[PDB]
């Protein structure tokens, strides 16, 4: 069990270069079974979802390599189901359901159980398939669809927003007869990315990005080369380091646009911001930050998946600021560690009230979420002392090793291989 060992404080200042998302990559590496000729999918990250999905394409018969680009062959896809030991350790793989049954009629994954049923999270991916006309078979532990000919485009209205969902709809309506009109589609830039890409290899896909995505269905896609957008969730994180550490940092590789809401709160919080075509400059002077209001929201608004890293942030600013949590109803399992680290908050529901102090102190903390995890390595490094973080793996699974990249910046901290 690695952990780990963060000396503070240290003022982080520097370069860094963004990754590609993860969040992006592994719904454009499967959209890539719809691909008839050779891919090269650039600037993937090497985290372990990524060797998990290229170890499942390999065994559906998909040619694959890589290096900084994943290199794909599906010209002669061949298995059509996703076993249990290739799946069983992430979700994602949900996602070759739909491109198998749009190119080749049938398909097949297993899926981890479950004694909770309503709104499990590969029900709208069912219901979507289902309306573009697959035949849907359902045993516990599977699902296996197929089609009687090709998928027929569909005007699809999606209860709820489901990243997952609109990725899977949109992904097999590009090979449908006709028309696909989805309403109320998840408006994520991973979304914008992975229609992108579909477009590349021949797809007619408008409104990505809208609440409202209208494919055109046709016959075959090719192939082509494809850059995996940066991952705007690190991107925020590297932002917030500096800007909790009165630093200046250059986040490169990064793109601005789909961080707006981040950005503007960060100048509100006193930071001094910069943006270029594929960069983001931030510059605290030297100075504290100042304590600001979040409300989290659907993208574009203020992502849920910065809330944690904001809360760090109000907690060594100067003033009150409250977070709201309006996504998930139990997100803030980084607060207690915090507090013990010297922090002053108090949860109020799906709000903490933050109270602002000059410095924290070093203490052994662990979260489970990766984004609280990474909020607390980010803390270690501006507390005074040691700050041990357990559990290190869940950061490891969603930042290309950000000790690597946390060293650059200034920061003393060391993976601890056990204690
Ligand atoms: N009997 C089959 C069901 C669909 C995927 C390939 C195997």
């Amino acid at each position: 069990m690695d952990k780990f060992r963060v000396q503070g404080p240290t003022r982080l200042q520097g370069e860094v270069t963004i990754s590609g998302a993860k969040n992006a990559a592994l719904p454009i590496l499967f959209a890539a079974l719809l691909a008839e000729e050779p891919v090269e999918i650039q600037n993937v990250p090497k985290l372990k979802d990524i060797d998990t999905t290229m170890k499942l394409l390999t065994q559906l018969g998909t040619k694959v390599e890589r290096x900084g680009s994943v290199w794909i062959d599906a010209s002669n896809v061949n298995n059509f189901s996703a076993p249990y030991d290739l799946v069983k350790t992430m979700r994602a793989s949900i996602w070759a359901l739909g491109p198998l049954v749009a190119r080749f009629g049938q398909g097949q994954v297993s899926l981890p159980g479950g004694s909770a049923i309503g709104a499990r999270p590969v029900d709208l991916h069912i219901f979507g398939l289902e309306k573009l006309g697959a035949e849907i078979k359902l045993e516990e532990g599977y699902v296996k669809a197929s089609v009687n000919g090709r998928l027929k485009g569909a005007h699809i209205v999606m209860d709820k927003v489901s990243v997952g969902a609109t990725v899977t709809i949109m992904s097999a309506a590009t090979l449908a007869e006709g028309t696909t009109i989805i309403e109320n589609a998840a408006r994520e830039p991973e979304i914008v990315d992975t229609a992108n890409f579909l477009v590349a290899l021949g797809a007619k896909i408008s409104g990505q990005g809208t609440d409202r995505i209208t494919i055109e269905g046709v016959e075959r896609l090719g192939g082509g080369v494809y850059r995996v957008l940066p991952d705007r969730i690190e991107t925020g994180t590297f932002l917030v380091a500096a800007a909790i550490s009165g630093g200046k940092i250059v986040c490169r590789n990064a793109q601005p646009d789909t961080l707006d809401a981040v950005l503007a709160k960060l100048r509100e919080a006193g930071a001094d911001i910069e943006t270029g075509e594929d960069w983001i400059s931030l510059d605290m002077h030297g100075k504290r930050p100042k304590a600001v209001t979040v409300r989290t929201a659907p993208h574009p608004a203020f992502p849920t998946d910065m809330q944690a890293q904001f809360t760090l942030l109000n907690l060594v600013a100067e003033g009150t600021g409250v977070i709201t949590e309006t996504i998930f109803e139990n997100r803030f399992m980084h607060v207690p560690e915090l507090i013990r680290m010297g922090a002053h908050a108090e949860i109020e529901s799906n709000t903490v009230i933050c109270h602002g102090v000059e410095k924290l102190s070093g203490a052994q903390v662990m979260a489970t979420d990766l984004r609280a995890s990474a909020s607390l390595v980010l803390a270690g490094c501006i507390a005074e002392g040691t700050t041990v973080v357990d559990r290190i793996y869940h950061i490891d699974r969603g930042y290309e090793r950000i000790e690597d990249k946390l060293r650059a910046l200034g920061a003393n901290i060391e993976r601890v291989k056990g204690e």
